[PDB]
DNA sequence: CCGGAGCGTTCAGCGTTCGTTTATCTCCCCCTGGCACTGTCATCTCCGTCAGACCGTCGCA
């Protein structure tokens, strides 16, 4: 509420899709309308051509004659949002004139700079101050409810990024020693997740330090059964390494 | 000791919202046509290969 800025035009990807004027939100409209806007907006304000955006919004069977569905897509765009944020160029469509701050994407892309920073520099307080300002930008599943194999693409790559910020995020808590929390919420993910090896192998290193050993050794025995059902191949070394380290009952971890 | 209520699932009435087209309205690109004092023949090449042949050509005999 800090950065609301008078004139400021707002957009949201990292859920489903919207346009915010000022702080009012605006009717973004039918879902491939929704996922055009979605693709004119994560390249940055780079120049997408009419082709490609066909191929990123439907792949590869198109209609014939609908390259005017396209462009009375970007005319609603223009009706609904600025008559110069959505620029033509090369018959192509580009979303200019976004400032700092404008697309959450960019937003969580410059959070997680400063939050890698600040790792780097060991700031603990900052950087998770940072990535707690990062973890409420994105509201359920990303891009919702939009068709388009682009579409998905970005959704499974965002997916697995935030997965990644998680296990980042949980290992520091894990440094600063936040055991309950992280328990529990590592708990319902492994639940969501049953084969993240990672967020499991966080769940390892938390319960050992913890006070908890035989839930842990109990979700481990139930990884390998699940993994060796489903994909008949072993675990990767490093969760072995460390359940034999726990094994040994090691101090350095305590 | 079935009976009713609450709960799970599955479909037919109309009610709105999308997916994909269509003709009209700006902005731009691209091609053909107009210019009415008179003005009516350019242009620098090419040299210190080179080595002799092959060949047709050509004027003198």
């Amino acid at each position: 509420a800090e950065e609301e800025e008078s004139g400021a035009l707002r957009f949201g990807v990292l859920g489903p899709v919207r346009a915010w004027r000022d702080g009012e939100t605006l009717a973004t409209g039918s879902p491939q309308q929704r996922a055009l806007l979605a693709a004119l907006l994560l390249r940055e304000g780079r120049t997408a051509t009419a082709g490609e955006l066909i191929d990123a919004l439907w792949g590869e069977e198109p209609p014939s004659q609908a390259l005017a569905a396209v462009r009375t897509y970007a005319s609603r765009l223009r009706k609904v949002l600025d008559p110069g944020v959505l620029v033509s160029e090369s018959g192509g469509y580009a979303v200019r004139g976004l400032a700092e701050g404008a697309l959450d994407l960019a937003r969580a892309q410059d959070l997680a700079s400063a939050a890698e920073k600040a790792r780097s520099a060991g700031d603990l307080c900052h950087a998770r101050d940072l990535l707690r300002r990062a973890l409420d930008l994105w509201d359920g599943e990303v891009l919702a409810g939009v068709p388009g194999p682009y579409a998905q693409t970005q959704r499974v790559r965002l997916g697995e990024w935030r997965l990644q910020l998680l296990e980042t995020r949980l290992d520091m808590d894990l440094d600063q020693g936040c055991h309950a929390e992280a328990v529990s919420e590592l708990t319902a993910l492994t639940a969501a997740h049953p084969l993240r090896e990672r967020l499991r192998e966080l769940l390892m290193l938390a319960l050992y330090r913890s006070g908890r050993q035989a839930e842990a050794l109990a979700v481990y025995a139930d990884t390998r059964r699940l993994l060796a059902d489903e994909l008949g191949v072993d675990p990767r070394p490093g969760l072995q390494e460390l359940q034999q380290r726990i094994l040994q009952a090691d101090p350095a971890l305590a």
